């Protein structure tokens, strides 16, 4: 699919049986949801952004159903205005920017 | 051209006569720079990332080249440890997401 900017770049994604939306953000070097459970040991971490850093919980070789792709990968989860899908999952669905 | 997220989307952009690189970040509503003077009159307001909010200046009609192309829109100035091209601008250019 092309996907234009003039709105939210928001998909739906599966993720550990949970149906979420998520921003496609290449801004975002990582990927980063909402409170959830996920199978694995997690390290706490600290993500730095615009407003400030935030801790969360870090997990590896997470599985995402994305608009019909599959990917896996580390997914940190904590307080986020948006779940995001950083580019250490879009480029396993080999997302590009194009202009 | 086509820019694949293997490595941060970086682009240099002349703005006010001056060189910087901006991030082409799909997940920002609006394009943010760190400090620097603009034209025009700018009104105090505030943004909001993960993990926190953050005060800035808005200005409006600001003019950017990015990589060869010419925009106009408005610009935020303040403290963000990347300059960011956020939607407002990324549409001009007739940017997308493919995969
Ligand atoms: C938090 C998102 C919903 C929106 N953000 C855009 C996003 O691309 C930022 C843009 C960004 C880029 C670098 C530094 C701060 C913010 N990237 C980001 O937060 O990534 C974090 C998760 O992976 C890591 O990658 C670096 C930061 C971490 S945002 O920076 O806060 C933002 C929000 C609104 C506007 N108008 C402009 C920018």
């Amino acid at each position: 699919p092309q996907i234009t900017l003039w709105k939210r770049p928001l998909v739906t994604v599966k993720i550990e049986g949970q149906l979420k939306e998520a921003l496609l953000d290449t801004g975002a070097d990582d990927t980063i949801f909402e409170e959830m459970n996920l199978p694995g040991r997690w390290k706490p971490i600290i993500i730095g952004g615009i407003g400030g850093f935030l801790k969360v919980r870090q997990y590896d070789q997470i599985l995402i159903e994305i608009c019909g792709h599959k990917v896996i990968g580390t997914v940190v989860v904590g307080p986020t205005p948006f779940n995001v899908i950083g580019r250490n999952l879009l480029t396993q669905i080999g997302c590009t920017l194009n202009f």
